[PDB]
């Protein structure tokens, strides 16, 4: 089974207790790796509730980075938003 998520309630996880963002569609649950992304915490924060692909694939994360990556996802975006 797949659970979907539609962008309004997406939105809503971008605070203190919870940042979700999306990837190719899928959705992560990245609030426990914020102080543990190399990257830093600021730059997943910026992006928290919406859709980070772009910026994920601009600064061109590695192959360890992207399998890593799966632990983390909790669905994916309701077909109607894509
Ligand atoms: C989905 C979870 C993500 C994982 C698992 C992850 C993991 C990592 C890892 C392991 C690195 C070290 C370099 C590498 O292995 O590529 C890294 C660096 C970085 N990440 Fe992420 N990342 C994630 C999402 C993002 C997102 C969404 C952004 C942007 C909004 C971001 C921005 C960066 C930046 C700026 C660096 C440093 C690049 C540099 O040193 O020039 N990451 N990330």
């Amino acid at each position: 089974a797949v659970k979907y998520y539609t962008l309004e309630e997406i939105q809503k996880h971008n605070n203190s207790k919870s940042t979700w963002l999306i990837l190719h569609y899928k959705v992560y649950d990245l609030t426990k790796f914020l102080e543990e992304h190399p990257g830093g915490e600021e730059v997943l924060r910026e992006q928290a509730g919406g859709d980070a692909t772009e910026n994920f694939e601009d600064v061109g994360h590695s192959t360890d980075a992207r399998e890593l990556s799966k632990t983390f996802i909790i669905g994916e975006l309701h077909p109607d938003d894509r």
